[PDB]
């Protein structure tokens, strides 16, 4: 890893975050009843873009949450749990990077805004397709200001070129 690369990671992640926020922005939170707008793609393109960034840069990039919708986003390592804990214990902590044998790891917290409650709010108010597409879903019951999860990036110690 080099200076430009570290900065590129911060920027890429922040752009991914602003992208999600942008897609969700058209939706209200206080709406109880079902609406067609909830069939809008909001978070799937975030995951797709994450894969694209990972592949284009030779990084690992992944969303991680204790309460996840997609099983690919579960915590996997002691570091995942440690990072989520750091975010949980310091609400002002937005992001951090850590180095170890595996390489350089950047984590950036994801918080819950009102719009998000359209699909991650009340369990009983989740849009139809969610439950059958995600049978083991846990990404509900959030309130505005909750810790949603985090982005996790690794710049591996050993590259390919
Ligand atoms: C319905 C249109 C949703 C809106 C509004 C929000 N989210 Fe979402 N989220 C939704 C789906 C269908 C998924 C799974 C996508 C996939 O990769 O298969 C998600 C997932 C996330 C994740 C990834 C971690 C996980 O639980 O799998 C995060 C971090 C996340 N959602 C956060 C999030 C935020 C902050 C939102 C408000 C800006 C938000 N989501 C809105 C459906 C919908
Ligand atoms: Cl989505």
């Amino acid at each position: 890893a080099n200076p430009e690369e570290l900065g590129k990671v911060v920027t890429a992640i922040e752009q991914l975050d602003q992208m999600r926020i942008g897609l969700a922005s058209t939706l209200e939170g206080g709406t109880s009843e079902p609406t067609l707008d909830t069939f809008k793609a909001v978070c799937a393109p975030v995951g797709k873009q994450a894969k694209e960034i990972a592949a284009a840069n030779g990084w690992q990039v992944r969303q991680v949450a204790l309460k996840y919708r997609n099983p690919n986003h579960a915590p996997r390592t002691a570091l995942d749990v440690q990072a989520l804990n750091q975010f949980d214990n310091n609400h002002h902590l937005q992001a951090f990077w850590q180095t170890d044998k595996e390489g350089v790891h950047y984590f950036r917290r994801i918080d819950v805004q009102a719009s998000c409650l359209a699909c991650h709010g009340a369990k009983n108010r989740r849009p139809a397709f969610i439950q059958e597409k995600y049978p083991s879903d846990r990404a509900y019951g959030f309130r505005v200001g909750d810790l949603r999860g985090m982005y996790a990036v690794t710049i591996p110690q050993i590259q390919q070129a």
